[PDB]
This record gives structure tokens, sequence and C-alpha cells, in this order.
């Protein structure tokens, strides 16, 4: 179709190559370990150094890439941490020969690669996306990180069945590159740079973003975000990442260990979960206006009564599924569920940013997620170190835990959470 579209086709896939180098471990690790692919012995808490090392390197340049993208623009940017994330992708196998430190450094730098790329998104969309068409384009843009952490889990467990683990990572990592070659071909950073868009698209996104970019006011400086209403936000990222990062690295080894699925069938039913968030998260927002339309709600029961959903409902279940542990069938349901009412949270915390302080989301968005990082880095740590041996009696412990945070981190959001502005975000 036309231009803007075309790179909002490129950047769907780069997100679904990011989730998926990103995920694809979760999956291989319970072939990697032992108990035709080679195995290692990995312990406990050693999965859990190996599955957060990510998100070491994840919250280093997540601030930083916003600062990058407006210096060097976002095409090299995103393509560089695509490029890097895969061509590590592809050597893992040759560093997990080396040892469990090379992998997890090797997991790192991954994180470093794939944490700059949301960042240059939000440069290349302001400079390509007018301002009546950017919530359509921003959300097919997004919508592949969904698709690929839907995705990958299937496709890797397929591999590691029929074939060796290490061909998840081959072939993710060969996909990522054949994208970056198209991502450097065609997209541009601007469209006065693009080397085949038209005039008239040129002149309609150039005169719909004329006013808006002249109108520009805070960009040059920056006030004091300490203000609670923005520590409720990071506490209710920073609670449902703990549950979300939990499970995406810890679901699998729940499914083989506990429930005793085979890889394959580890692999399909991984994605309900996320699927079911999915599309939880594309009608939350429909019915969120529906109901504005229907009351008031000032805006901000809106998205303290869908926090405390999205943040309750999931506790809830997933207490249950621990609690029945051992069936095949009901704790799938109990965590799809959970990770399903999940998706309600997109009209939350997760956009409260947009209602507290616009025109300085760009910088609230790298505070709320550097902070809501660093469950990445614990929670698959503790959540393997409290069960050495997979017994159903330690992992309703870490699933009770993490009940507890999503609930502590509703209560808090719900206790000091603001809607209309916070008087120093007045241009």
């Amino acid at each position: 179709c036309s231009a803007r579209y075309n790179l909002a086709i490129l950047a769907f896939f780069g997100f679904f190559i990011v989730y998926a180098l990103r995920v694809n471990l979760s999956v291989a690790l319970v072939d990697m370990v032992d108990s035709t692919g080679k195995k290692y012995q990995w312990d406990a808490e050693t999965q859990g150094w190996i599955l957060g090392s990510f998100f070491y390197g994840y919250i280093i340049t997540q601030i930083p890439g916003g600062y990058v993208a407006s210096k060097i623009g976002g095409k090299m940017l995103l393509g560089f941490g695509i490029l890097g994330t895969a061509v590590l992708t592809l050597f893992t196998p040759i560093a997990a020969d080396l040892g469990v430190g090379p992998l997890i450094v090797l997991r790192a730098l991954e994180g470093l690669g794939e944490g700059v790329t949301f960042p240059a998104m939000h440069a290349m969309w302001s400079s390509w996306a007018p301002p009546l068409e950017r919530s359509k384009l921003l959300s097919i843009s997004y919508a592949g990180a969904q698709l690929g952490t839907v995705i990958s889990l299937p496709l890797s467990g397929i591999i590691c069945y029929y074939m060796n683990w290490t061909y998840v990572f081959y072939f993710f990592g060969t996909i990522g590159i054949f994208w970056f070659l198209l991502w450097i071909w065609l997209v541009s950073d601007t469209p006065q740079k693009h080397k085949r868009i038209s005039h008239y698209e040129k002149e309609y996104i150039l005169s719909s973003l004329r006013n808006q970019l002249s109108s520009q006011k805070s960009v040059p400086w920056v006030p004091i975000l300490k203000s609670l209403p923005l520590w409720a936000i990071v506490v209710a990222h920073f609670s449902y990442n703990w549950t979300f990062y939990t499970l995406l690295t810890l679901l699998p080894t729940y499914m083989k260990e506990i429930l005793r699925f085979n890889v394959q069938e580890n692999g399909f039913l991984s994605s309900l979960p996320y699927l079911g968030s999915w599309l939880c998260m594309i009608l939350s927002g429909q019915a969120a206006d529906n109901l504005r339309a229907k009351w008031n709600f000032s805006t901000l029961c809106v998205r303290r009564i869908f926090s405390l959903i999205g943040m309750i409902g999931p506790a809830v279940f997933l207490v249950a599924a621990g609690f029945i542990g051992c069936d095949y069938s009901l704790a799938v349901a109990f965590l799809t569920i959970s990770t399903t009412l999940g998706g309600f949270c997109s009209s939350g915390f997760s956009i409260n940013h947009l209602d507290i302080a616009p025109s300085y989301a760009g910088i609230l968005l790298g505070i709320t997620n550097t902070f809501a990082t660093i469950p990445g880095m614990v929670g698959p740590v503790i959540a393997k170190s409290l069960t050495p041996d997979n017994t159903v009696g330690e992992w309703q412990t870490v699933f009770y835990i993490a009940a507890a945070i999503n609930v502590f981190g509703a209560i808090f959001f719900t206790l000091f959470a603001k809607g209309e502005v916070q008087n120093w975000a007045l241009n």
C-alpha cells in the first residue's frame, strides 16, 4: 500500500522477531537440561540466572534509547538492535558449550540490543505518523510483539521435538538477518529521506505534523517527576510484570515438570494465555470507550477499575491453578484465564501516563519500563530457587507471592492514581 503502512508492516515483523528471540529460551531450556540434542546439567538457580540475564541488559538501554534515537535516528538503531540480538542468538549454542557465564553474558547483550527498539519506533513515528492516525500505526507495530510471544513458543516446541534445540536459534537468527536486510533496503527515518515516496503522501504527513511539531514546548526542559501518581504506575507495572515474566520464563517448565506435558504440547498450550491477553487488550479499549460513553467515570474510575480487574483476576486464578496442581486441564485453563484478564491493564496503568502528563510520555514510559524490568531479573531466580525439586508445594509458594504482589500493586494504584493532569506538564 503506502509507505507508512509498509513501515508498520516491517516494524510488526521486527517486534515479532524481538519477542521471539526473547521467549524461545523459555522452551528450549526444558530440553537443554538433563533429568537427540546435547543436554547440560544446569542446577535450579542456574536456570534462573540464564532466564533473567536478558533483563539485566534490557534495563540498561531503555532510557538511553530515547537520546540515541534523537541523535542518530531510529532506523539504524532498531536495525542494529535486531541484528545484534539475532547474531548472538545464532551463537547461543556455541556459548552453552563454553559454560553458563558466557550464556548469561550473551543473553544480556541480547537485552542491550533489544531494549533500544521501542524508543526508536517512537522516534520514527514522531516523524511518520500523523496525529489522527498514530493510534492505529503504533497498534499495528506493537501487535507484532504479542504475535511473537504467541508464535515463538509453538514453533520452538515443534523444532525442539522434531529436531534439536539448536535449530530454534539458527532459524530465528536467520530470520532476523533476512529482515534487517529489508529494513535497510526500504525504510527511511523521515519522509524527505525516503527514496520511493510520493509527493502527496509526503505533503499529507508534513501538513499533519506541521502545527503539532511547531507547538512543542515541553521538550527542552523537564520538571521533578517524583509525584506519587507516577510511583503508582511504576508499582503497578512492576507488579504485573513480576507475574508476566515469571510465567513467560517458567511456565513451560511448569507444564513439563508438574503437568508432565510433552514439548510440542507444551509450546502449543503456552501460547493460549498470551493469545487471550491479546484478544482481551483488543476488546478492553473498545469496552472502556463504550463505558466512558455510558457514564463519565471521570476517566480515572476506568483506569482503576480495569487495573483492579487485570491485576486481581490473575492473582485469583493463578492461586487456584496452584491449588489444584497435577491436573492436566484445569491448571491450563486457570493460567489462561489469569494471563487473559491481564489484558484489561492496557486501559489502566499502561495508559494512565498519557492522562497524567502527555508530551512527557516519552520519558515516563522509559522510567516505568526501567523500573518494571527488575522483576525479569529477579522472579525467574527465586521462583526457581524455591523449587529445587519441582514439587507442587513449591510452585504454590511462588504463585502465592506473585498474587500478593499483584494485589498490593492494584491497591497502591487504586489509592494513589490520578487521571487528569499533574500540574507540571502544563505547557
